[PDB]
DNA sequence: TACGCAAACGTTTGCGT
DNA sequence: TACGCAAACGTTTGCGT
């Protein structure tokens, strides 16, 4: 039940009980485990909600996600949450939907609950988001997916989506291509926007040109990927390969090619980007670029713990790399042998 | 700052400073502006430890989970967040991985939280984790995932995953086939034998036989998908058909015969189970058994808040059905014009 | 040597007048 | 009428002797 009644069966005091508890002091043997019993028979289970209010501080992280069933984010997301349970923390799962209310909701339960950090990955940031943010400044916290360093009050783990974006683009062009096209994630957050910009890079560079009948927004849903290439493949003059913003609308555009009997690669080639657990055992088997999703978990968790208990003031910012993953969804296209 | 800062402010008692806050008394207007013009620039945040500390009760529940990344439970996941966020809790999301000892570590962190409930989905339950479990009767959860009433200690949603199976198998011998096989999940997991039991009940009443070769153990997971279906074509005489107990699986095998350019449904067809978000866009559209997943989540938070607020006593269970999702993988076999 | 007193952390709420 | 006193919730920890 309460410490109380632990003291009162072991026949010392609270004091005493808690230092047992916490081995914040030497405990007779005798003593000790006579508290133990106690403790055992009791079956007594210490109160951090007592705890925090004295010590002042929840041992309790706080994940303000986008959505979590996203192949993407689920997979950061068990992530952070391995590193929360190593080193102590708990978990308190989040997600806004991009609804702003939803955003100043669940920011403000947080607080309240009085969280020891903020992990955050809203995709996109406008700014009455960012606003509500900075009034939270108090709170420690990292944003995981700014393309640069949005702010001032805040850590930051910076994935480098525009050299994604370039190293996709090269190897459709290393490979043979120069009809391309691409079904851009949403422009309002940096894994769209980004990814795409380092894309069209690499294009100038070759002196391509993206018609813009070759151009498809997508939403990160699979349902986007299947309309954005049938929107493309429904054309007299279609790309010969297509470079997409994130593997599970890849996934998308794979069964639309299917469905109208185009063949991947044979017909068209596929780039996709993320490389989700998943994307190998896609039909072909997806080749993609990766996105360390695993140490994009890690590093948030730690800049924080850091600024927790380095009591750190500066925020900080850490880059992450993605890299070319190979698999069996590119060809090559017509122009390999005169490069 | 504090609640005192608060009240001095407003120049008015905590007391009222707190009925203000939580409209638990009448104020007077001018009264209640007040406070809130303090609240206001304090920059005031309620201290919900303090709180809980008082009132008894965290407003915050704890989901024990297995994994998280897993479509399936990704899934779930996704609407238990759902349901706490629209009722005022806080999601607590803990994976154990299966592993006892990461079991009673959250296990107990949870019950030092003092979370208000506890919903939880361990996949497999020998007596050492029923056992732990037991251990904390006093804290109302429910299990989303059991066969049957595992316990007399708790609540229950059930999934009736044996109907399920042989809602599959009946489809399969309905098209035409006699040749089929299985890949199924861990037999240490109700998902897993339930839903082989259920298969298995049709084949009997077909005075169907599954060779032993054509049985193939799986983990809910792609690879071993891809190996299961692997080690079934890569033998002299081989089904015409195959049930797999998961689609993230299903998917695993669609990827191996694509390899052995082994054609779906053409010359293998493949029937699915839970139907996953992502199936539809499966390669070809996935045909498979779909577990209500959003409600499996909505009628344990709901369970769960019942025993919570109404101090419920009695243990309950609440079955659920599953569904034949009709796609593209499947295709008639050699006996369909016979029946 | 080994342990206890009592004050505090930030709230909520029964009784008041 | 409208508001305040003070005790409590379950701990932790500075000073003790
Ligand atoms: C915002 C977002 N959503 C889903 N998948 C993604 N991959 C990269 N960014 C993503
Ligand atoms: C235990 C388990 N894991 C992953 N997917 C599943 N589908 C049903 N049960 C499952």
């Amino acid at each position: 039940a309460t410490i109380k009644d632990v003291a009162k069966r072991a026949n010392v005091s609270t004091t005493t009980v808690s230092h047992v508890i916490n081995k914040t002091r030497f405990v007779a043997e005798e003593t000790r485990n006579a508290v133990w019993a106690a403790i055992k028979e009791l079956h007594y289970s210490p109160s951090a909600v007592a705890r925090s209010l004295k010590v002042n501080h929840t041992k309790s992280i706080g994940l303000l996600a986008t959505s979590s069933e996203a192949a993407y984010f689920a997979e950061i997301i068990e992530a952070v949450e391995k590193n929360c349970f190593q080193k102590g923390y708990t978990l308190i799962l989040g997600n806004a939907w991009n609804n702003l209310e939803k955003q100043r909701a669940y920011l403000s339960m947080m607080a309240q609950k009085r969280v020891d950090g903020l992990l955050v990955m809203c995709s996109e940031y406008p700014e009455p988001l960012l606003a509500m943010l900075e009034e939270y400044r108090h709170i420690p916290m990292v944003v995981m997916d700014w393309g640069e360093a949005k702010a001032d009050f805040t850590d930051a783990v910076i994935d480098n989506a525009f050299e994604g974006g370039y190293m996709a683009g090269r190897y459709l062009i290393e490979r043979g291509h120069r009809e391309i096209g691409v079904i851009p994630g949403p422009l309002e957050a940096n894994t769209g926007a980004g990814r795409l910009a380092g894309f069209m890079k690499a294009m100038e560079e070759a002196m391509i040109k993206v018609p813009e009948s070759w151009i498809v927004q997508g939403d990160f849903e699979p349902e986007s990927g299947y309309r954005a290439m049938q929107q493309i493949l429904s054309q007299p003059h279609r790309p010969t390969a297509v470079f997409c913003g994130g593997d599970i609308m890849a996934m998308g555009a794979l069964c639309a090619a299917d469905e109208m009997g185009l063949r991947v690669p044979q017909d068209v080639s596929l780039i996709g980007y993320d490389n989700v657990r998943n994307a190998r055992y896609f039909t072909p088997a997806l080749t993609t670029i990766h996105q360390p999703k695993d140490s994009l978990g890690e590093t948030a968790f730690n800049m924080l713990l850091d600024r927790i208990v380095n009591k750190r003031e500066e925020p900080q910012s850490i880059e992450v790399h993605p890299r070319l993953i190979e698999r069996r969804s590119v060809a090559d296209g017509p122009f390999r042998d005169y490069r």
